[PDB]
């Protein structure tokens, strides 16, 4: 398997890497029906989503996606520098697939 | 898709979004029947519901509920900045649909 | 819909709130089988538990009991001040039903 | 319904207080198949587990089994003091029970 | 029962110990289809995985590993000392069975 986030995202269509090198800037949340999501800005203006769950998704991911709005809101909360992400560049805002973390 | 917590909650009726910028005063949870809710002050008074989860929500939303009652608990616990609230206003208190963080 | 813990213990009949302004002494928590519960006490002695879920609970409430036992221990951890308790008050210890916590 | 872990562990048999007023001085987890455990040392060497579950654990069990383990990774994390643990000394390691915390 | 990582890991096949006792170096979590899995990665270069769960998985571990991609990312996000992995050198990058944590 893939040993890092770079090679891990080349291997699907329509991915790329951000490399932000940064932590996040804002943490927004949403309950709101059919937009229960979250919404993640840097200082560069840059802005992710995790995308809501839908047919798009093989419902494992969907504990995935869970996961992943969890690592988001402790990673803000902690100021933790956000390496790189993995996105789907074919939604908008672009869609996180994968995060990397490191000092 | 909305890219921030302005945008979204103009998707929904009778919403309206409250500007805080404090962190959040007063944290209150119940386990108590039929009030399984979360309610939050800020220094100036302004108070906030998540709602008891019914019929006006979805299947969708309930995972969502419960997300966001971990988030006002961390959020008050890390003394976090609360940007804006997107709230549901025929309801009282006013009712939370989506928070934004920002420092 | 209530704002605060008092009027929300108000609703209950045999509830009580008892003021504490201070952070958790003790966090007893156990999973001894008929004995799923924890148990929380103040420097003054007063004592409080969480219930075992039994037949006395609705299915509302059964997420609630295991994010207030949440509550309880990240209070405790981070010395968080509790400032009232709904609690029902024909339990021994007395059984929470309510928590909120400021300043 | 016990008000200390004493008391609670007095409602079992073949259990005993290990009173440690220590932090733990190891975490170890696992999910390997048929050891999805975890183990705590304190300094002095005693050694506890959380059993793995099985058919000696009523169903009410499997929740606070899980909430244990967090338990102990959280303690471990922030070098709470533990108290006391109520262990089963039928078991090898001891099997937790129950855990006190205070400071 | 096992009481350490190292009989722990003596217990199955095609594992090994390895002895890093330093800080995870990296966090990368992933929720990509198939490959919803989490790596770290260490300042010498070892690089380890928790895997993807699939059919060399039985139901009693699904928690587990869940639990384990919850383990890392707090300790990676605290900083804490990574005193031993048990791991499957039989995949790439090698696959956790165990963590200890000690400082
Ligand atoms: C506890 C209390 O009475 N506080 C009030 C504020 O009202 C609360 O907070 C607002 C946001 C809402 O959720 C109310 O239902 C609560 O009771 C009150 O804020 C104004 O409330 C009105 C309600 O229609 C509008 O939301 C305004 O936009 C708010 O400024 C303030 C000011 O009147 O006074 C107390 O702090
Ligand atoms: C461990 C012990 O005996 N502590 C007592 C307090 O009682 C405990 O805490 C109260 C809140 C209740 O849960 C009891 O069942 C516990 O044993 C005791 O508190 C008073 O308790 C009575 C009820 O029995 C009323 O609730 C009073 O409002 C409480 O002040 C205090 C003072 O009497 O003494 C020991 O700390
Ligand atoms: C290539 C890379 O990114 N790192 C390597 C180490 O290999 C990685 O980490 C090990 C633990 C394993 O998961 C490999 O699959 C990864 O590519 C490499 O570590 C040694 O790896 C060998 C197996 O190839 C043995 O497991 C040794 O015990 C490990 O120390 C080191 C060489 O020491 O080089 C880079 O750090
Ligand atoms: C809120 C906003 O419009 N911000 C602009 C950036 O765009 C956002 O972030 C990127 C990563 C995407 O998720 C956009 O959909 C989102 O609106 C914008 O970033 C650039 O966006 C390009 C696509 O339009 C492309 O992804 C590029 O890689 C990325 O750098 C930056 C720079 O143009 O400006 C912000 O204001
Ligand atoms: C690794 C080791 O040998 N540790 C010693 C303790 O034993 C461990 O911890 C106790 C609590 C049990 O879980 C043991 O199975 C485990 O090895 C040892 O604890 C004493 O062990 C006795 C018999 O093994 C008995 O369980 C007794 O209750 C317990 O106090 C302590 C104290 O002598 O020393 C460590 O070196
Ligand atoms: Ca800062
Ligand atoms: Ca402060
Ligand atoms: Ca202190
Ligand atoms: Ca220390
Ligand atoms: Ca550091």
């Amino acid at each position: 398997t893939p040993q890092n986030i770079t090679d891990l995202c080349a291997e699907y269509h329509n991915t790329q890497i951000h490399t932000l090198n940064d932590k996040i800037f804002s943490y927004t949340e949403s309950l709101a029906g059919k937009r229960e999501m979250a919404i993640i800005t840097f200082k560069n203006g840059a802005t992710f989503q995790v995308e809501v769950p839908g047919s798009q998704h093989i419902d494992s991911q969907k504990k995935a996606i869970e996961r992943m709005k969890d690592t988001l809101r402790i990673a803000y909360l902690t100021e933790a520098k956000v390496e790189k992400l993995c996105v789907w560049n074919n939604k908008t805002p672009h869609a996180i697939a994968a995060i990397s973390m490191a000092n």
